[PDB]
């Protein structure tokens, strides 16, 4: 069968830490008090949640509300966990309270309200040195939750939060998040489509931190090259064959033989073979004021088919890209 395979760094983080830190089942919730918020507008409705702008009547500030879809509490006491452990991290969204709905009867999650910038305007205006700025934000988050034994596993635009007048920056939606531990085969049903790893387009199960670096890799590249998204596949079959279009074949088919993976024969008819193209093949003059030979280099070393040949977010935090960035 696949040859497993382990994270570069931060193998060990869970087995040291006492068991309540990642047996987030034993996790007892302390809930608050539902009457301290008043709803005020519906965000948004996503698959397993209801959000709302509402207010903390005992502070007059304001908080948004994650009421979850009932689901499963395996799925709702690993976020509350989660979001715990990384509560005050650098650019983690800060969980506020926890208290019982009254109309759902399931937990509703209070968080830090974030005055958001427009998505499309971001991607519309961030400009060079901003886009420089917030991935090294970016970093910092994934650092610290990959240094505290999590994965994200749904690194995406809509869950990068950006407060542009106050250069405030804030990774949320840690629903789909997960403890790392060395050996453990997940769920490849992770991540949006266009932001998926090679790793859960092939079935390969044994993966780590480095999934998130992939997805960073995705979004970065949409942002200099203004191609939203950057890989855009039909389904997750041709999802696979526009990263080859770009990587090559050969790459993909060392990569699947070093882990023994067997692909779907699916793939027989519609791979076909490509050769790994230049990344300036991707620069025109619409995008050649977000593109540099340090964007290029950095793009290529997240977006490698091999999860453990890609950057850390740590080694990331090095690269020349960043030098221009005020530290
Ligand atoms: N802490 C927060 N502060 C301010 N707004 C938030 C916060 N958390 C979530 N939101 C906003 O809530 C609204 C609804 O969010 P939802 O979880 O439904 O995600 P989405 O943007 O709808 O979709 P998806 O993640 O699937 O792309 C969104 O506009 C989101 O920006
Ligand atoms: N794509 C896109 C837009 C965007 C949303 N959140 C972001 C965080 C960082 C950067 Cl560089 C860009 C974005």
């Amino acid at each position: 069968g696949p040859v497993p395979s382990r994270a570069r760094v931060y193998t060990d983080v869970n087995t040291h830490r006492p068991s309540e830190y990642w047996d987030y089942e034993s996790h007892v919730v302390e809930w608050g008090n539902q009457d301290d918020y008043q709803l005020v507008r519906k965000l948004g409705r996503g698959k397993y949640s209801e959000v709302f702008e509402a207010i903390n009547i005992t502070n007059n500030e304001k908080v948004v509300v994650k009421i979850l879809k009932p689901v499963a509490a395996a799925k709702i006491k690993r976020e509350i966990k989660i979001l715990e452990n990384l509560r005050g991290g650098p650019n983690i969204i800060t969980l506020a309270d926890i208290v019982k709905d009254p109309v759902s009867r399931t937990p509703a999650l209070v968080f830090e309200h974030v005055n958001n910038t427009d998505f499309k305007q971001l991607y519309q205006t961030l400009t060079d040195y901003d886009i420089r700025f917030y991935m090294y934000e970016i970093l910092k988050a994934l650092d610290y939750c990959h240094s505290m034994g999590i994965m994200h596993r749904d690194v995406k635009p809509h869950n990068v939060m950006i407060d542009h007048e106050h250069r405030k920056l804030r990774l949320i939606d840690w629903g789909l998040a997960e403890f790392y531990h060395p050996g453990q085969e997940y769920n490849v049903r992770v991540a949006s489509r266009y932001f998926k790893g090679p790793e859960l387009l092939v079935d390969y199960q044994m993966y780590d931190y480095s999934l998130d670096m992939w997805s960073l890799g995705c979004m970065l590249a949409s942002m200099i090259f203004r191609k939203e998204p950057f890989f855009h596949g039909h389904d997750n079959y041709d999802q696979l064959v526009r990263i080859a279009k770009v990587l090559g074949t050969e790459d993909l088919y060392d990569y699947i033989d070093k882990y023994n993976i067997e692909l779907d024969p699916r793939f027989n008819d519609i791979l076909g073979r490509h050769s790994r193209k230049r990344w300036e093949r991707f620069v025109h003059s619409e995008n050649q004021h977000l593109v540099s030979p340090e964007a290029l280099d950095f793009l290529d070393k997240l977006l490698r088919y091999d999860h453990q040949s890609r950057l850390t977010a740590r080694e990331a935090m090095e690269h020349p890209y960043f030098y221009t960035v005020v530290k």
